[PDB]
DNA sequence: CTCTCGCGAGAG
DNA sequence: CTCTCGCGAGAG
């Protein structure tokens, strides 16, 4: 939220809207990495997924924290910073983010699927 | 691996 | 009953 809380990271969002923007882990340089190959927001989504959560947390959550398996949510703040990042390189829409979150919880349920053997 | 379908439980 | 939503899983 501020940028003291992660000093070698980036912003996700638009640095200069202090409203639209998160601070985050993830280095300059593999913020440029992204920027460079992901050229879709579908496919910066599910990266920016791999980088801002540890595989392991993948595996025990998913976005609301409900469900039949019980697991813990994500990060709200992180999500919101995705979700700012898709909407300032990509400008994405409403039913564009709706599509977004079912492909990021399909992510965390084969990491689920995954632990499990 | 991603994409996306459809099933079935619970909210409304 | 309709809708929302988590889910397993097959196909690409």
């Amino acid at each position: 939220n501020s940028e003291e809380d992660y000093p070698n990271g980036t912003w996700l969002g638009d640095e200069n809207n202090p409203e639209m923007r998160v601070r985050c882990a993830i280095i300059p340089s593999d913020m440029l990495h992204i920027s460079t190959n992901c050229r879709t927001a579908e496919k910066m989504a599910l990266t920016l997924l791999d980088y801002l959560f540890h595989r392991e947390v993948q595996a025990v959550s998913n976005l609301s924290g409900q469900g039949k398996h019980g697991k813990k949510q994500l990060d709200p703040l992180t999500i919101y910073g995705i979700r700012c990042h898709l909407f300032y390189k990509f400008g994405i829409t409403e039913s564009d983010w709706y599509r977004i979150k079912q492909s990021i919880d399909s992510k965390c349920r084969t990491a689920w699927r995954r632990k499990q053997r």
